[PDB]
């Protein structure tokens, strides 16, 4: 199930790496290597994970992609991807971006756990989950695809770590007596102008559910997720350009609200 060499998946972790470390939006690697599987994406994603983990980045979190049932249909998958959160794409609510560091970003308003237990697969599904949250957070994700390309190639946007580029958690921290995610309202703003709507259950008709189908994502490779683990479970709203002048506020019922300013 696997068609690159480790030379080749350890070329193209660092090829894609670079992309993000130099600021350099490079071809999709699909184009080069056509014969690459979500496997050998996932390989290189998690290869792009050690290297940032050896030059000495805390691995902080997990990001989820596709997670919407119609968007999954549409990219030909069958489950929603992952990606991974370094400790320098933490940006405080109300913080900085600069877009200067950033390709062409965009903003996506979600909704993060952090668990208080551990999730395995296979099967794990929104009975485990519930059982296993420790609060839910506010969270916007800032993504910014390493690719030049246009159409969205989701074996390439896993090897290019699910375009994970920067998060900002906010508002408020509840836990899932206060909460109700399905149903959870959010407004997502962008200099004064409300620009996107979104309901937690955008999110596989639940956000949680998403938690499960990574835990099930990572028994494929014999991972898990341990107790403690900050996950963003996914856009509850469509992705939003931002540029240097823009500032966003996104909502969230019952939750206030998270912002961030872009330079
Ligand atoms: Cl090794
Ligand atoms: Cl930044
Ligand atoms: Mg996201």
């Amino acid at each position: 199930n696997r068609t690159l060499t480790r030379e080749q998946v350890l070329a193209l972790a660092e090829h894609i790496e670079n992309a993000e470390l130099n600021v350099h939006d490079i071809g999709k690697v699909t184009n080069d290597f056509p014969e690459m599987t979500f496997a050998d994406a996932y390989d290189v994603q998690w290869e792009i994970r050690r290297r940032k983990e050896a030059r000495g980045n805390k691995i902080v979190g997990l990001k989820m992609g596709l997670t919407s049932w119609a968007k999954m249909a549409q990219m030909g998958v069958e489950t929603p991807i992952y990606g991974f959160l370094a400790d320098y794409f933490s940006v405080p609510d109300g913080g900085v971006v600069d877009c200067s560091k950033l390709i062409h970003p965009k903003i996506e308003a979600e909704i993060s756990v952090v668990t208080k237990a551990p999730l395995h697969g296979p099967g794990c599904h929104l009975g485990d989950v519930i059982a296993a949250i420790d609060y839910v957070i506010p969270t916007v994700e800032v993504i910014d695809s390493r690719y030049e390309n246009f159409k969205f190639d989701p074996i390439s946007v896993v090897a290019d770590n699910a375009s994970s580029t920067r998060f900002i958690t906010g508002g408020r921290m509840a836990s899932l007596e206060e909460v109700d995610l399905r149903t959870l309202g959010v407004v997502m703003e962008k200099n004064g102008e409300v620009v996107e709507l979104g309901a937690g259950a955008a999110v596989l008709g639940h956000p949680l559910s998403s938690v499960a189908m990574l835990a099930n994502l990572l028994a494929e490779r014999g991972e898990h997720i341990p107790a403690g683990t900050f996950i963003m479970t996914g856009g509850i709203t469509a992705a939003v350009p931002v540029a240097p002048g823009d500032n966003i506020t996104v909502r969230y019922q019952g939750l206030g609200s998270v912002s961030a300013r872009f330079i």
